[PDB]
């Protein structure tokens, strides 16, 4: 009945030595993880988490999306702990994670960190995740302006943490964007909305990467654009 058309793109950017973002996109699961750590232990962290989510794409659909998602993330976060325990040569490594799991006309959203999920629906663009950062707290509390908001952040580091989990409606015509801060830091939401207007999902995704890079590509930039269609 309802199906996804998706496009994932990731680029190292114009500055960073390695790409510490990891991404997955398939017919049921979209997922993105921005890793961090000394010596690109951070590609390790982001891969471990994506690797623990992957099975949700091909597993028999669906059932309790949030619970599956919650379990997947906890599993990724235990892998990271195990990694750190086996080499304090990885101490402090971690990753953000934003993922969506689809089933029929519902979806589960799981999030922790400063990667983002957005919905384009009936011509409006909304951010369906909230950055888990000190700056976000400050702006929410009117303590700094949104502009001064242009680190200190929740992350999967192997220490137990519950991410945010939200069940939502998946509607024919929805367009979903997942992105790392390497997109949303250099590129405003008005410009992202423009790119999200491009019909073909691959070309929209390609445009976003191009726009981050035109913006100086200061960080790894990763996107998944996806449509819910009849
Ligand atoms: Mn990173
Ligand atoms: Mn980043």
């Amino acid at each position: 009945t309802l199906v996804l058309r998706y496009a994932a793109r990731s680029d190292r950017g114009l500055v960073r030595a390695n790409n510490e973002d990891s991404v997955y996109a398939g017919a049921r699961l979209l997922a993105l993880a921005d890793g961090m750590g000394g010596h690109a232990a951070g590609e390790v962290a982001s891969q471990l988490v994506i690797a623990a989510l992957a099975h949700l794409d091909d597993d028999e659909p669906g059932g309790d999306l949030l619970a599956k998602l919650d379990a997947a993330v906890r599993a990724g976060n235990s892998a990271i702990a195990a990694q750190v325990e086996m080499e304090p040569d990885l101490e402090g490594m971690g990753t953000t994670l934003t993922a969506i799991l689809f089933a029929g006309n519902r979806l589960g959203l799981v999030h922790i960190g400063d990667s983002r999920g957005y919905l384009l629906r009936d011509g409006e663009l909304t951010q369906i995740t909230k950055d888990d950062t000190f700056v976000q707290t400050l702006v929410d509390e009117g303590r700094i302006t949104p502009e001064e908001a242009h680190l200190i952040m929740r992350a999967l580091t192997g220490h137990e943490v519950e991410p945010t989990l939200t069940m939502r409606e998946a509607r024919a015509g929805d367009r979903y964007l997942l992105c790392s801060d390497g997109l949303s830091d250099p590129v405003s939401d008005e410009t992202i909305l423009e790119a999200l207007q491009i019909p073909e999902v691959a070309e929209s995704a390609h445009r976003l990467i191009e726009l981050a890079l035109r913006g100086g590509g200061p960080d790894n930039v990763t996107v998944v654009v996806a449509d819910v269609v009849d």
